[PDB]
């Protein structure tokens, strides 16, 4: 219980490289002590109790009410393209906007089907 | 081409389900984008999914198309101690199992507030 903090739970996502050479989704969630969290998108607005999008522009966050003691994302990366494209992914979590979180990963296509993933929360680790 | 297949999780849960709160977030991945996903029933939930879980078991999947699914979930109390959950996590990939989680916990006291994860994909 001490790895968890009640706050404002926030995931911000960036992609960089080859964009166009690589799909790139994810799935987010939380927990508050009630249920799954209520998410947020980057203007404040309600999206509902699960997300999930397609990442198709260069920057997306997705926040939580201040009543959640846990967030995660889990994602994708795939490409069929040539060998040689390139990308960048950053997620980043935070609590109350302390950074608490952080996966930096690196693709680089070699001419094979082209598939990973990765994951990201809000827990101490 | 993508080595795809029906992705599914299935929980079960059992104990003083009463004194816990166990909450699922579930989605998966396509070559499209986030997976459609169908309850147990073969109805279509959405594509991405969450819920407090009330009942013994749930399960959830893709379509034949998916190349990847996960779930993430939270389990907390506030009860007295020696309450205890069971859950089960069990992933397959076209009904064969890929991957499992087994756990038990018992509460001490204290507030319990603990996380799983379990994903499919191939290898």
């Amino acid at each position: 219980a001490s790895d968890f903090q009640t706050g404002i739970h926030k995931i911000v996502i960036q992609q960089s490289g080859d964009t166009d050479s690589f799909e790139v989704s994810v799935s987010i969630g939380g927990a508050d002590k009630g249920g799954p969290a209520k998410l947020y998108n980057d203007k404040g607005e309600y999206i509902g109790d699960s997300y999930s999008a397609q990442i198709r522009t260069a920057t997306m966050s997705c926040c939580t009410n201040g009543n959640a003691f846990f967030m995660t994302c889990a994602g994708s990366v795939s490409s069929i393209s040539e060998a040689g494209k390139r990308l960048h992914i950053t997620v980043i979590g935070y609590i109350d906007d302390k950074e608490v979180n952080r996966l930096e990963k690196e693709y680089i296509t070699d001419g094979n089907t082209l598939i990973e993933t990765f994951s990201v929360s809000t827990k101490e680790i």
